[PDB]
């Protein structure tokens, strides 16, 4: 079929679009046909619902009339709180993420979270000292923990002048927050008065409802995510290289294939664990399968991918198309971008759904709720079920369509610097003499506008031969590591100077730092760089790009990132354009106030000519040449 | 004109609507004629903007197309998704009013918060032993506040089981919430995981979304609305009754008209304290006034009438018809409500819009900000903007319609309990006598859909003539007010048993309770008669209505009763009825959840039918004959 080309670049998702097609299984891209075209207010953003005087649309006519919304509202109002609002659904995702790794890490502490430890309790000490627990070196290392949970809970309270964390970034770049009133305070807080500003008759001020949006994002980055992502290192280990495999083929006939999909390792990676314990594989083999096979789907696969090397089955696009394998005994879900089409794509076969966050609700799902004090026993309950779902498995329907592409995964920054070998120097030193002329974090997600992962793919080729490294996260992750793009022989894609450095270090032009709250890690590494240089963020040669994101998450990513410094690509525009004086600040007003701002622009080649033409300019800036 | 009568019931706005029409300024029912018909699916809601795979339209066809969104949601977990971050936006307006109460209380204990005190000690000592502050009778007042104020702000994190006010609700309620999973943790948390839910593949079950939009509204009524209230009474003192005036005739021709609009008493206390300065008295002398005049408008109004006696203005769907009248020398406003129209009517006077809230930001508006180490600074500096904005009054264009008329105000709970001496036992066995057959919380909003006041007040009459008690908060009060249903002599109005017992006590049959957060004043009321009694608030013969609403406050507000075991009328429809499940989840499912229900009547007669209907069930329930 010429449509189902069309729709992905991949041969495994071509093969499970025609298997769907014969089996009269719709997909995404099929909803998203029957939704297309939308509805214009929706799309423009000149459309509001926030209270029963309304629903009002706001349009052009010649007789001046719904000019203004019935409390008096015009457009600009209405599209920036419409963001406002967007923008916090994807902190408070990250938000309640990150807040349930602080719960995990206090019943760690406490003694109450069987089969969970502290994994690294060098990085435990290391953190608890940087945010001023006392003795952090010497006490045990369980009242440590004690003690940075109350931190981390200080940040999720409305006490706080600045997180714990903002500390990481430069003082100029502290000093501007503070003076534009942007210092984030609280993680939860930010949140709360968003929904607050966005009621009828409070914040009706454009410039500085999207001021607050920033507020809210960066309280994301450097709140929400950024605990997320350094208590699940405390608590999962630190992530290091390491080999995997990419794509459809990773499932296995002979085996049991459990699919682990949404976010938090805090499950993940206890299947993973009830899957190793040698009754439960035991069980697997009764039932006539060779082994128990986890295979990540999106982020949750990312962090076990990170720091287990567990292949990873598919991206976003790719999640109802694994099911098509008819191969898949069990998906196991907790919370966000878990498409619930796919609990009637299992339902088509002998697929358990099994859902297991109190958030992360299904209707007609089956539930196994898990908590810190019994997912040990829960998750071994969970694979248990797939192991009876397997032996109901028919094998007519099995399709696995390809064969696995090897992939490098593990590079936290930890990673990064051990392999300069204790400091930034020998990186400061390649951009500097221009080998490698700057960086680019590649993010975020697919969506059935785009040719799935064309522009992804496209634009991280782009990048590498044109001398910019590439930092990926997210469903990026799986469009690199199908392009071939996460191993150290890529360096062989890469322009001269990059593969040189590349080779030196062993390291894969393509830097898979892992899942979308380990963006605070790329964060974290401006901070590192801007504050050993003595600049600002907004001074370093970097970008970031979602070419094709979808979610509110890639959206507070994107405004944590400009927030930060750092020029910001989207493929897509977010519901704005029917305000040109908010899309104008999104896209230049921004520039003038934090360094930085956003780029729309669906052609991956000509985001690449962007992306590379603020890094030259930053360049300049710093006298590189 | 017929057109002009069917838009309010009061002759004030009958008289501006002319004036406004005349003058050609466009009203919020000018706005509301252009907004009709609304879009389809959004008034149904049907519609979803939450990610860029959509935005989504759900119809109803044979052929089952456009029967899910991209992501495959369908229509009840759209709608329930819509519904939930509604219910978020109105518990995050009481969210961060409570949250300022807190900081203010801070303030002042600490020594920096110049014209701020404790003004009732005695009840700052009885809130902080209650809620647990050793030895809060003895140790100094502001050691004592430092700790309440802890305690609030602990509220506001991450850490708690159950919100500190929620030991008011009675044992069998408590043990309900902790069951069902609706018990309200922290004021900000609640939020932030609505929005989480809400997002694209997390919470995808409308059952599960609508017991958390109970779990975040409950957060605002025994949480950011409770702390509000108490706080406020603590810093501003508890009310005791009084006697005031009411409508746009409190606006004097002769003297400088200052109108306090919004919300929080931080500010509209010091405005007052302000116009007492003796050197700016002069002032206003100096400029031909012969007094300064402040009357209030909505919720701020009622803080001030409560506490302090001032004469209210108006209510909502009055804002606009108060600058009409020519006289309003300033509008000071801080934030919920405030509709961005009035900036363009005061533009077409001589009035100054003073903004005083980061949060509450209006393009064009006079932005003076007021926090409590500046608050009696800057509140000078308004106070003189608007002597100087009286200089320019044009007396050519001054219609002042009305002559006020009088009201008794400042029911708090403490006042009630002082008026029967000292216990509740007499207006229980009233009710076990049945002289009072119960009480009925009449609260919320006007709308443009509806008769200005006309459902408010026809529901009010028809209540007390069934030997029903009103308890009034919010814009309703005005109704009630301009009704002359607010005074002793009312009793000849109400039923045999209730006159009976107004007289008795000196009080009239519908007794002035606050502003909306003071709702939380209801709930207390509710919680202490169940403990009395021994029994659940789901088993006393109460209601609640608003019959006018159009805010996110107020359907928050509705849930909060709904879920504490109220029965809840709402005039209006929440834009929920493209989903029966939905639909019958809120008009019939939540009674065997919580043991009370919504209902939708916007026939006032109806709805007196039906609330008297519950109260006869409950009656029963407590074996009354
Ligand atoms: S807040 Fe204003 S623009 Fe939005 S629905 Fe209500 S009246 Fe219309
Ligand atoms: S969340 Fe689902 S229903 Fe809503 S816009 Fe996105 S794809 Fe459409
Ligand atoms: S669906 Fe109502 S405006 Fe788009
Ligand atoms: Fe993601
Ligand atoms: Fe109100
Ligand atoms: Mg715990
Ligand atoms: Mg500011
Ligand atoms: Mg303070």
């Amino acid at each position: 079929s010429k449509t189902i080309r069309s729709r992905s670049i991949w041969d495994d998702a071509h093969a499970m679009l025609e298997k769907a097609k014969a089996e009269g299984i719709s997909t995404v891209w099929d909803r998203a046909a029957e939704q297309t075209p939308a509805c214009k207010f929706c799309e423009l953003g000149t459309t509001c619902r926030n209270c029963i005087m309304g629903p009002c649309r706001i349009a052009n006519r010649k007789d001046g009339k719904m000019r203004l919304g019935v409390c008096g509202a015009d457009a600009d109002v209405i599209v920036a709180r419409n963001f406002g609002r967007f923008i916090a659904g994807g902190a408070a995702g990250h938000s309640d993420h990150g807040r349930d790794l602080i719960e995990t890490l206090e019943a760690v502490a406490e003694g109450k979270a069987p089969g969970y430890t502290i994994r690294d309790v060098a990085k435990l000490r290391r953190i608890a000292a940087e945010l001023g627990v006392a003795d952090a070196a010497t006490r045990p290392a369980h009242d440590v923990a004690a003690d940075l949970v109350t931190i981390c809970y200080n940040d999720f309270g409305s006490r706080r002048n600045a997180l714990a964390f903002l500390a990481r970034a430069p003082q100029v770049r502290r000093d501007l927050w503070q003076r534009l009133g942007m210092t984030p305070r609280g993680v939860d807080r930010e949140i709360a008065e968003m929904m607050h500003r966005t009621h009828m008759g409070c914040d009706n001020d454009h410039t500085s409802l999207l001021v607050h949006a920033a507020r809210t994002a960066l309280a994301d980055g450097w709140g929400g995510s950024m605990i997320g992502t350094e208590l699940s290192d405390i608590l999962f280990g630190t992530p290091r290289p390491r080999q995997s495999t990419v794509n459809l083929g990773v499932l296995r006939k002979d085996a049991v294939n459990i699919l682990v999909h949404g976010h938090n390792p805090v499950v993940s990676e206890m299947i993973l664990a009830a899957t190793r314990e040698p009754a439960v594989r035991q069980a697997a083999q009764d039932a006539g399968a060779a082994d128990i096979n986890v295979a990540g789907l999106s982020c949750t696969g990312n962090e076990l991918l990170m720091r287990q090397g567990i292949p990873m089955a598919g991206n976003h696009l790719m999640t109802e198309l694994a099911i098509v394998t008819g191969a898949a005994d069990a998906i196991v879900a907790d919370y966000q971008c878990i498409m619930p089409s796919l609990v009637q794509i299992a339902a088509c076969y002998h697929t358990r759904f099994v859902t297991t966050s109190p958030k992360g609700r299904f209707t007609g799902a089956t539930h196994v709720e898990v908590h810190p004090h019994n997912a040990q026993e829960r998750c071994r309950e969970i694979v248990m079920l797939a192991i009876d779902a397997y032996t109901r498995r028919d094998p007519a329907r099995v399709d696995i369509p390809s064969q696995p592409v090897s992939i490098m995964s593990g590079f936290s920054n930890e990673a990064i610097l051990e392999a300069l070998g204790g400091t930034p120097k020998p990186l400061i030193d390649a951009v500097v003499a221009g080998q490698i002329r700057g960086f680019v974090g590649i993010v975020g997600c697919n969506n059935p506008k785009i040719r799935q992962d064309s522009a992804n793919v496209t634009l991280t080729r782009e990048l590498i031969r044109r001398d910019i490294m590439v930092l990926a996260t997210g469903c990026v992750t799986t469009a690199a590591g199908k392009a071939g793009l996460l191993v150290p022989e890529a360096a062989s894609k890469a322009g001269e100077g990059l593969a040189a450095v590349c080779r030196s270090l062993g390291v894969p032009p393509v830097l898979h730092m892992g899942s979308c709250v380990d963006n605070s890690r790329i964060l974290q590494l401006c901070a590192l760089l801007a504050t050993t240089l003595g600049v600002d963020i907004s001074d370093l040669p970097v970008g970031a790009s979602s070419p094709e994101w979808y979610s509110e998450k890639a959206a507070a990513i994107a405004m944590y990132a400009v927030a930060s410094g750092i020029p910001t690509h989207l493929g897509l525009p977010p519901n704005i354009l029917g305000s040109e004086n908010v899309t104008a600040m999104a896209l230049h007003g921004l520039q003038d106030v934090v360094g930085a701002a956003f780029m729309v622009e669906p052609d991956p080649v000509k985001a690449a000519d962007m992306l590379e033409a603020h890094i030259v300019a930053r360049r300049a800036r710093l006298g590189l040449t």
